[PDB]
């Protein structure tokens, strides 16, 4: 039996660290911390940020969901990114999609962060709400493509890519109040579709995060849950390698029956490397207490996730900035 590894990812209320969010990032069992808008003014005090918690931990992943379109934490002093589905409208995708992979990237390292968690692999059928514009496309095979061209982008700027949700929330409901979405289909349906962007990339991929829907034939669980679906169909059949990020374990709409420390236990167990608790202080604490009761220590691969990029204020004199922007604003993508 395994006396497992794991971590915690957390957040703060504010735009600088108050004196108990300082205790608490001192845990080790406390590995990353994702911001918000609500954590975000100018990139200086992005910067100021992250250098503080970096005075506390630098070792520390920190993260945040800037996407482009609909889905930008980061956007007074950054470039205005497009949405997915509007890079596969051009003739030439492929090279736009790297292109915006890179900018996002440098300008997130700029401000001392380590990582997006970009880009969504999930399929737009017209269907969930969550997904629409925030999907490249509804082809499976063209989404592997243009997304593997984001990601290379990502990759020379340095910085980790983390695909979502897995395996797939474009058939499925947008995570309703009243349940849990399901995708009903058979695996071999979903295999056949959905899978597909995530069997393409799995090799190319550092991290992956969960969608929170049931599968109902395949597993009664969410799949962030779901040791068939992290262990025996992605580690296993899709042989991937890198880290696995659980959903949003304190999320509004749950639906799931115990608090955060049994949770976290859950996501641990069935294959997460870490463990997401956001917007929600006091649950963030019953799961690192919950760390603490196991004596979990950090999963090996999870420096893998830091990024080599650096904070600066140099981007915008590198050769590469000035052809993504030309090319951006030639496609009408930017401005
Ligand atoms: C910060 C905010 O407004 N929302 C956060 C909050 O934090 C985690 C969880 O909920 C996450 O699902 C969400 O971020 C996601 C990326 C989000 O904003 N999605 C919206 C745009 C949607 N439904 O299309
Ligand atoms: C379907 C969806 O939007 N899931 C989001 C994910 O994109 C985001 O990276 C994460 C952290 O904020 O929170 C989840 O709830």
């Amino acid at each position: 039996g395994s006396h497992m590894q794991g971590s915690l990812m957390l957040d703060i209320g504010g735009t600088w660290l108050t004196a108990e969010d300082r205790q608490i990032l001192r845990h080790p069992e406390v590995g990353g911390l994702i911001i918000f808008a609500r954590n975000i003014e100018h990139p200086a005090q992005v910067r100021e940020l992250c250098a503080a918690i970096r005075a506390i931990r630098p070792d520390l992943l920190l993260a945040v969901d800037q996407e482009g379109g609909r889905v930008q934490r980061l956007r007074q002093g950054f470039v205005r990114l497009p949405a997915m589905r509007a890079i596969a409208d051009n003739p030439n995708a492929e090279e736009l999609a790297e292109h915006c992979g890179w900018l996002m990237a440098t300008e997130v390292q700029a401000v001392g962060l380590d990582l997006s968690f970009a880009p969504v692999l999930d399929l737009d059928h017209q269907r969930s709400a969550v997904v629409g514009s925030r999907a490249f496309e509804g082809d499976p095979e063209r989404a592997a493509l243009l997304a593997g061209a984001f990601i290379r982008g990502m990759h020379a700027a340095g910085m980790a890519a983390t695909g979502k949700h897995f395996p797939g929330h474009g058939w499925a409901e947008a995570d309703s109040h009243v349940a849990i979405p399901e995708d009903a289909r058979s695996l071999e349906e979903i295999r056949r579709s959905d899978l597909v962007p995530f069997a393409r990339l799995a090799g190319q991929l550092d991290a992956l995060m969960p969608a929170h829907v049931i599968y109902p034939q395949v597993d009664p669980q969410p799949a962030g849950f779901s040791r068939r679906w992290l262990q025996e169909i992605l580690r296993g059949e899709l042989k991937f390698d890198g880290v696995i990020f659980s959903d949003d374990l304190s999320m509004a709409g749950a639906h799931v029956v115990g608090d955060a420390a049994s949770r976290i236990e859950a996501a641990l167990a069935a294959g997460c490397d870490m463990g997401l608790v956001c917007n929600d202080r006091a649950s963030a604490e019953l799961a690192l207490a919950a760390l603490q009761r196991l004596k979990v220590t950090p999963p090996s691969r999870l420096q893998r996730m830091r990024g080599k990029g650096y904070a600066n204020t140099d981007y915008r004199q590198q050769p590469r900035w000035l052809e993504a922007l030309s090319a951006l604003r030639a496609a009408q993508l930017i401005d």
